[PDB]
């Protein structure tokens, strides 16, 4: 029937806004090497104001070592009393954001710690002022080395909260005269965190909003009570075809109207990320091949346009929200200033299914809606609009609505899976490069020297760590090796995930079956020390443990090991090798069909061993443990 949009009875909550999650984990990888202008051009899809996706929000990890769902991202302090803010590509993201818009609004939050802030225990919490030194470090260096201040800062992900760790982070933040930054807690459920703030009025001063994950657009009675701001502070994560953004779609509006929540960030804010990960292709848009330069602007994209374009953190809801009597839902926001936007979603059960949680049937049909602006609404003459249909046409602008009668009232026909947007803003733009090359799969023929003085990140390109951390390294004592890749870390992480017992880092194409891996390595440890070059690594990221194919070892105790699996559990050969400690050998390993043969500086070492078959994966490197060991002259040739 009709449904009354009114200003005169007041409003509703402060609009927040609308963000997105690069990490938790490694999921912006692949976007570093996207050559230009293409990076350039993804960034703006992502960021620019009036032209895609527009996010108010940006939200990034802060690296602790540890494996963080689709590879490891590195931390600013590997190990006590070192550190370096130009470590990993969170730095740059947040800069390129910035420098797009610079109202947008950055958050922080761990996944994991490094391993020595536990002081032998796998526990961020054994000692407080330590850990909240840590992360307060990184908030500092944000703003002295690249100009970022971040807005807010989380506890830790999805993992449990420590009341006095809260309240000492705060202590802390106030005494390095970060008063500003504020804090939300805990990236988790609604509770325990809820009822602890009702109880306690010394955490419920420190904690400014309360953030919930995939909270199915519901939340609970004790934060409604709290007064404090409610964010579903991690969402979607469902993959980016049409039912992803249907699901992106109902979410964004009915996660205020269900449940009070003033803003909603996505995992992640694109798929910059092997597809054969966990979670393949679940970001806002996709990113996942900078060798060729092909990217797709996915259906999400738009589905934020929708309410990015058209609203602004500061502005607030309406009083007058709510449920579409055939199915569906409307919101509405002004600012204040006499603007006012609506939106307005129809998505189908069947089109907008999300991961987590999976909502039981609800039926949707055909329907007419009537608005009457009643209020100070009474007026506005002139509604721009916006139209999208999923499953297929995507942020077409349709012609202007006209309400010269007086009534202050309109109506539309509405469909399944459909998104309307009504508003006074005439700044709406659907943003357009030319299309980016087709898609190609990884080099069949790919090699790295790592022979970079000055490099702009950290790490090489392509090379994905799913268990420790391998970097760029210049040893200006030797001349043969002067620039290699170097695993740093010694120690086991405080983990988020179930990280490998050994390091390793996958590169080049999943679908790869008969391949050849070359690598020069050199152990640093003696006696113990051992190193890996491998093939048809077929599981990463939260199941990096898991990870079967043809794993290559050697071992400075003068042996080596053929294995199945990256836990060493099942060989395929064994013996003797003339390896020791501080020397450079090179590693070949060959695989084709039932069988693979191994090299040790051009001369056989094993050859004829049999081999699973049929399978596939990617090529990597590694060390046995969490060791220092150098790579260099890395070279793969494969078939797909
Ligand atoms: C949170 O939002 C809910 C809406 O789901 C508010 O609860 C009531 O919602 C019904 C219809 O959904 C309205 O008729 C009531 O007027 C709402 N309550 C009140 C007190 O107005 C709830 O109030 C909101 N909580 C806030 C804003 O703290
Ligand atoms: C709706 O659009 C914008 C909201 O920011 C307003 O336009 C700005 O208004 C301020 C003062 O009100 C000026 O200083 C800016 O230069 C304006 N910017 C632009 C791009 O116009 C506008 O006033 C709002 N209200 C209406 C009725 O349009
Ligand atoms: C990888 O190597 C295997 C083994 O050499 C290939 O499988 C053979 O394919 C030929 C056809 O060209 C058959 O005549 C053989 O009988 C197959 N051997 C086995 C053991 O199946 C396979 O085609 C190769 N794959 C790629 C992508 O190069
Ligand atoms: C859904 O609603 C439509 C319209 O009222 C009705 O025709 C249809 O039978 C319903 N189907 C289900 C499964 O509820
Ligand atoms: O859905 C998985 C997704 N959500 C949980 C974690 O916070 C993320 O890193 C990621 O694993
Ligand atoms: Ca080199």
């Amino acid at each position: 029937g009709a449904y009354v949009l009114d200003d005169s009875d007041g409003l509703g909550r402060e609009f927040d806004g609308i963000g997105a999650v690069s990490g938790g984990g490694a999921t912006s990888r692949l976007l570093v090497n996207y050559p230009e202008p293409y990076r350039s051009e993804i960034l703006d899809y992502l960021f620019k104001p009036n032209f895609g996706a527009s996010l108010h929000i940006l939200k990034v990890e802060i690296g602790g070592d540890g494996q963080t769902t689709d590879g490891t991202e590195p931390s600013h302090m590997h190990y006590e009393l070192d550190e370096n803010y130009f470590r990993g590509y969170e730095w740059w993201l947040m800069k390129e954001a910035k420098k797009r818009n610079p109202d947008i609004i950055l958050m922080g939050l761990p996944w994991s710690f490094p391993g020595w802030l536990g002081k032998g225990f796998s526990w961020p919490y054994v000692n407080l002022q330590l850990t909240a030194y840590y992360v307060v470090r990184w908030i500092l260096g944000a703003k002295h080395y690249h100009d970022l201040d971040i807005d807010y800062i989380g506890i830790w992900n999805e993992r449990p909260f420590d009341a006095n760790y809260i309240k000492e982070l705060r202590k802390m933040l106030d005494y390095q005269g970060l008063q500003r930054v504020r804090i939300i807690a805990s990236d988790n459920l609604w509770e325990p965190i809820s009822s602890s703030l009702l109880l306690d009025q010394e955490l419920w001063k420190v904690v400014d909003v309360i953030g919930a994950h995939y909270p199915g657009t519901y939340t609970v009675w004790n934060a409604k009570m709290s007064g404090k701001k409610l964010w579903s502070s991690e969402d979607f994560s469902t993959i980016n075809s049409n039912v992803g953004a249907g699901c992106w779609s109902r979410i964004l509006n009915q996660n205020y109207i269900n449940g009070n929540m003033t803003s909603t960030i996505a995992w992640n804010l694109v798929a910059s990320y092997y597809e054969e990960l966990p979670y393949g292709r679940s970001g806002l848009m996709t990113a996942q091949e900078p060798w060729s330069g092909h990217y797709v602007v996915a259906s999400p994209i738009w589905v934020s346009a929708h309410t990015t374009q058209f609203t602004q953190p500061g502005w607030y809801y309406l009083k007058t929200v709510g449920h579409l009597e055939k199915g569906g839902s409307y919101v509405a926001l002004t600012d204040g200033l006499g603007n006012l936007t609506i939106i307005i979603e129809t998505m189908s059960h069947q089109h907008s299914m999300c991961i987590r949680p999976y909502l039981p049937y609800y039926n949707v049909s055909h329907q007419l809606a009537t608005f009457t602006l009643k209020g100070s609404l009474r007026e506005i003459q002139e509604l721009q609009v916006w139209y999208t249909k999923l499953g297929r046409l995507h942020f077409k602008q349709l012609d202007t609505l006209w309400l010269l009668d007086g009534s202050g009232s309109f109506t539309l026909e509405l469909e399944e899976d459909e998104i309307f947007t009504l508003t006074t803003l005439t700044t709406g733009r659907k943003g357009s490069y030319p299309p980016p090359p087709s898609s190609k799969p990884f080099p069949t023929n790919y090699k790295d020297d790592f022979n970079v003085e000055y490099p702009l990140f950290s790490e090489a390109p392509n090379f994905a760590d799913q268990t420790g951390v391998f970097e760029y390294y210049m040893n200006n004592e030797d001349r043969e090796h002067r620039f290699t890749l170097r695993q740093v870390l010694n120690q086991r992480p405080i983990t988020w995930a179930a990280d490998a017992s050994s390091t390793i880092s996958v590169i080049g194409d999943h679908h790869w079956t008969n391949m050849t891996v070359q690598c020069d390595v050199y152990i640093e440890t003696p006696r113990s020390g051992g190193v890996f070059i491998a093939g048809r690594v077929n599981k990463g990221g939260i199941l990096i443990r898991s990870a079967t194919g043809v794993f290559f070892w050697i071992f400075a105790n003068g042996s080596y090991r053929v294995t199945a699996d990256l836990g060493g559990w099942i060989t395929y050969a064994s013996g003797h090798a003339d390896v020791t400690a501080k020397r450079w050998y090179t590693l070949t390993l060959g695989i084709k069909g039932y069988f693979a043969f191994g090299m040790l500086n051009g001369t056989i070492l094993w050859k004829n061993v049999r081999v699973k078959y049929p399978g596939h994966g990617w090529a990597a490197i590694g060390t046995h443990t969490f060791e220092f060991a150098q790579f260099d002259n890395f070279r793969v040739e494969a078939a797909r």
